[PDB]
Protein backbone atom coordinates (compact mmCIF):
# COMPACT_ATOMS: atom_id res chain seq x y z
CA UNK A 1 0.00 0.00 0.00
CA UNK A 2 0.64 4.04 -0.14
CA UNK A 3 -0.74 4.70 3.11
CA UNK A 4 3.23 5.10 5.11
CA UNK A 5 4.76 6.35 1.62
CA UNK A 6 2.07 9.20 2.07
CA UNK A 7 3.41 9.74 5.87
CA UNK A 8 6.43 9.88 5.28
CA UNK A 9 5.79 12.62 2.88
CA UNK A 10 4.10 14.74 5.13
CA UNK A 11 5.23 17.98 5.31
CA UNK A 12 8.78 16.84 3.29
CA UNK A 13 11.26 18.82 2.01
CA UNK A 14 12.46 17.87 -2.32
CA UNK A 15 15.55 18.24 -3.74
CA UNK A 16 16.67 17.27 -7.36
CA UNK A 17 20.13 15.88 -7.54
CA UNK A 18 22.03 15.65 -10.42
CA UNK A 19 24.29 12.52 -10.85
CA UNK A 20 26.73 12.47 -13.98
CA UNK A 21 27.02 9.18 -14.09
CA UNK A 22 25.18 6.04 -12.79
CA UNK A 23 28.41 4.70 -10.87
CA UNK A 24 27.88 7.01 -8.57
CA UNK A 25 24.01 6.46 -7.87
CA UNK A 26 24.69 2.35 -7.77
CA UNK A 27 27.19 3.29 -5.06
CA UNK A 28 24.60 5.27 -3.23
CA UNK A 29 22.30 2.60 -3.17
CA UNK A 30 24.55 0.40 -1.88
CA UNK A 31 25.76 2.00 1.07
CA UNK A 32 23.12 4.59 1.99
CA UNK A 33 25.33 7.94 1.34
CA UNK A 34 25.41 10.51 -0.85
CA UNK A 35 27.78 13.75 -1.64
CA UNK A 36 27.12 16.73 -3.32
CA UNK A 37 29.02 20.27 -4.25
CA UNK A 38 29.53 22.56 -1.12
CA UNK A 39 26.54 25.32 -2.16
CA UNK A 40 24.29 21.92 -2.19
CA UNK A 41 25.63 21.22 0.81
CA UNK A 42 25.11 23.82 3.10
CA UNK A 43 21.45 23.78 2.27
CA UNK A 44 20.82 20.37 2.96
CA UNK A 45 21.68 20.72 6.25
CA UNK A 46 19.71 24.11 6.86
CA UNK A 47 17.12 21.72 5.45
CA UNK A 48 17.80 18.66 7.52
CA UNK A 49 16.78 20.46 10.78
CA UNK A 50 14.03 22.11 9.38
CA UNK A 51 11.42 19.54 8.37
CA UNK A 52 10.55 16.22 9.11
CA UNK A 53 11.49 14.74 5.91
CA UNK A 54 14.23 15.67 3.43
CA UNK A 55 13.90 13.65 0.49
CA UNK A 56 16.23 13.43 -2.71
CA UNK A 57 15.44 12.29 -5.93
CA UNK A 58 17.75 11.21 -7.84
CA UNK A 59 18.43 11.50 -11.64
CA UNK A 60 21.91 10.65 -13.57
CA UNK A 61 22.45 13.38 -16.69
CA UNK A 62 21.50 11.70 -20.28
CA UNK A 63 19.08 9.33 -18.55
CA UNK A 64 16.02 10.61 -19.15
CA UNK A 65 14.64 9.05 -15.81
CA UNK A 66 14.78 9.09 -12.03
CA UNK A 67 16.83 6.40 -10.56
CA UNK A 68 14.70 6.65 -7.14
CA UNK A 69 14.27 8.92 -3.73
CA UNK A 70 15.71 8.70 -0.63
CA UNK A 71 14.96 10.45 3.09
CA UNK A 72 18.55 12.08 4.62
CA UNK A 73 18.71 10.23 8.21
CA UNK A 74 21.69 13.05 8.64
CA UNK A 75 23.30 16.34 8.24
CA UNK A 76 27.05 15.68 6.32
CA UNK A 77 29.84 14.42 8.54
CA UNK A 78 33.53 14.32 7.25
CA UNK A 79 35.85 11.56 8.38
CA UNK A 80 35.15 8.31 10.49
CA UNK A 81 33.99 6.70 -0.76
CA UNK A 82 35.28 5.74 -4.10
CA UNK A 83 32.87 8.03 -6.11
CA UNK A 84 33.88 8.72 -9.94
CA UNK A 85 34.74 12.15 -10.72
CA UNK A 86 33.58 14.26 -13.31
CA UNK A 87 35.71 16.43 -15.63
CA UNK A 88 37.05 19.01 -12.84
CA UNK A 89 35.39 17.89 -9.86
CA UNK A 90 37.93 16.92 -7.22
CA UNK A 91 36.98 14.60 -4.43
CA UNK A 92 37.45 17.28 -1.53
CA UNK A 93 34.65 18.87 -3.26
CA UNK A 94 32.50 15.87 -2.22
CA UNK A 95 33.80 15.63 1.33
CA UNK A 96 30.84 16.05 3.00
CA UNK A 97 28.74 12.54 3.30
CA UNK A 98 25.13 12.32 4.27
CA UNK A 99 23.41 8.86 5.37
CA UNK A 100 20.28 8.39 3.16
CA UNK A 101 17.58 5.89 3.79
CA UNK A 102 16.34 4.65 0.54
CA UNK A 103 12.17 4.69 0.44
CA UNK A 104 12.45 3.96 -3.98
CA UNK A 105 15.15 1.97 -6.01
CA UNK A 106 12.99 1.66 -8.94
CA UNK A 107 13.41 4.05 -12.11
CA UNK A 108 10.84 6.72 -13.20
CA UNK A 109 11.44 7.46 -16.79
CA UNK A 110 10.66 11.77 -17.38
CA UNK A 111 7.76 11.11 -19.67
CA UNK A 112 5.66 9.63 -17.05
CA UNK A 113 6.03 13.42 -14.80
CA UNK A 114 5.89 15.69 -18.07
CA UNK A 115 2.30 16.89 -16.24
CA UNK A 116 4.35 17.92 -13.43
CA UNK A 117 5.81 21.26 -12.76
CA UNK A 118 8.15 23.13 -10.31
CA UNK A 119 6.66 26.63 -9.23
CA UNK A 120 10.18 27.13 -7.51
CA UNK A 121 11.91 27.08 -11.10
CA UNK A 122 9.33 28.85 -13.06
CA UNK A 123 6.92 25.92 -13.44
CA UNK A 124 9.04 24.14 -16.03
CA UNK A 125 8.48 20.37 -16.03
CA UNK A 126 10.07 19.30 -12.18
CA UNK A 127 12.95 17.13 -14.70
CA UNK A 128 14.21 20.31 -15.30
CA UNK A 129 16.67 21.71 -12.80
CA UNK A 130 20.56 21.87 -11.74
CA UNK A 131 21.58 19.66 -8.94
CA UNK A 132 20.44 20.73 -5.54
CA UNK A 133 17.09 22.22 -6.64
CA UNK A 134 14.14 22.67 -4.62
CA UNK A 135 11.15 21.17 -5.49
CA UNK A 136 7.88 22.25 -4.04
CA UNK A 137 6.20 20.47 -1.68
CA UNK A 138 2.80 19.05 -3.61
CA UNK A 139 4.85 18.97 -6.90
CA UNK A 140 7.62 16.81 -5.21
CA UNK A 141 4.90 14.48 -3.38
CA UNK A 142 2.86 14.09 -6.91
CA UNK A 143 6.62 13.08 -7.99
CA UNK A 144 7.40 10.36 -5.40
CA UNK A 145 3.94 9.00 -5.66
CA UNK A 146 4.32 8.50 -9.33
CA UNK A 147 7.73 6.24 -8.89
CA UNK A 148 6.34 2.34 -9.14
CA UNK A 149 6.53 0.44 -5.88
CA UNK A 150 9.43 -0.65 -4.22
CA UNK A 151 8.41 -3.59 -2.40
CA UNK A 152 11.56 -4.38 -0.94
CA UNK A 153 11.07 -1.34 1.69
CA UNK A 154 9.72 -1.88 4.66
CA UNK A 155 9.05 2.37 5.61
CA UNK A 156 8.23 1.16 9.15
CA UNK A 157 11.92 2.12 10.38
CA UNK A 158 12.02 5.28 8.49
CA UNK A 159 9.10 6.40 10.38
CA UNK A 160 11.10 5.53 13.73
CA UNK A 161 14.10 7.52 12.70
CA UNK A 162 11.16 10.68 12.83
C1 LIG B 1 28.67 11.93 -5.74
N1 LIG B 1 28.07 13.17 -6.23
C2 LIG B 1 28.06 13.50 -7.63
N2 LIG B 1 28.58 12.59 -8.59
C3 LIG B 1 28.55 12.94 -9.99
CL1 LIG B 1 29.20 11.82 -11.21
N3 LIG B 1 28.00 14.22 -10.43
C4 LIG B 1 27.45 15.17 -9.41
C5 LIG B 1 27.46 14.85 -8.09
N4 LIG B 1 26.92 15.88 -7.42
C6 LIG B 1 26.56 16.82 -8.32
N5 LIG B 1 26.90 16.38 -9.55
C7 LIG B 1 26.69 17.08 -10.80
C8 LIG B 1 27.92 17.94 -11.08
C9 LIG B 1 27.92 19.43 -10.71
C10 LIG B 1 29.14 20.29 -11.01
C11 LIG B 1 30.37 19.67 -11.66
C12 LIG B 1 30.38 18.19 -12.03
C13 LIG B 1 29.15 17.33 -11.74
Amino acid sequence: GTSKLKYVLQDARFFLIKSNNHENVSLAKAKGVWSTLPVNEKKLNLAFRSARSVILIFSVRESGKFQGFARLSSESHHGGIHWVLPAGMSAKMLGGVFKIDWICRRELPFTKSAHLTNPWNEHKPVKIGRDGQEIELECGTQLCLLFPPDESIDLYQVIHKM
